[PDB]
């Protein structure tokens, strides 16, 4: 056997995040009709987990590439659930101006999460680069920022 789950997870994350970001923010839209607050709540629950997923990349970046693997594997996977909920409520937006706006926010976190993963991947091949830890933490902070940004907007913002 070979060394399992160390490089797969960092690519698998891009697989999940990338596909979700491309298939949901383009072409395919969740035709889920019902209560807006349901998708709102569903997004909130999902976000809370993804917030930790980004945190996992942070804690793992200062540990081992093998931790980064599981951090990557969850981050990409959980992002799907987050995005699928976000795009769902985005499609329920009555005004297309707001609809396009919320999609723009979704892109912000979709891109940032992708950009974060790239740092984790690089840190798996370059684990002796201390600066790359901080770059990862910075990108993770950006992801978490975008998550909270969208979550603040999904609720009635005052």
């Amino acid at each position: 056997g070979i060394d399992p789950f160390t490089q797969r997870d960092v690519d698998n994350a891009l697989r999940a995040v990338g596909d979700a970001s491309k298939r949901l923010l383009s072409d395919l839209l969740p035709p889920s009709t019902g209560t807006f607050q349901e998708a709102q709540s569903r997004l909130n629950e999902a976000a809370a987990g993804l917030n930790q997923a980004a945190t996992e990349l942070v804690q793992a970046s200062r540990g081992t590439p093998q931790d980064l693997a599981r951090a990557s594997g969850r981050f990409g996977q959980d992002f799907s659930t987050f995005l699928e909920a976000g795009v769902e409520m985005a499609g329920q937006a009555p005004s297309q101006e707001d609809r396009a706006q919320v999609v723009s926010n979704l892109k912000g976190i979709s891109m940032s999460s992708s950009k974060l993963l790239l740092a984790a991947k690089a840190l798996s091949t370059d684990p002796a680069s201390p600066n790359l830890k901080s770059q990862l933490a910075a990108a993770a902070r950006a992801v978490t920022d975008s998550i909270n940004q969208l979550i603040t907007m999904c609720t009635q913002q005052a």
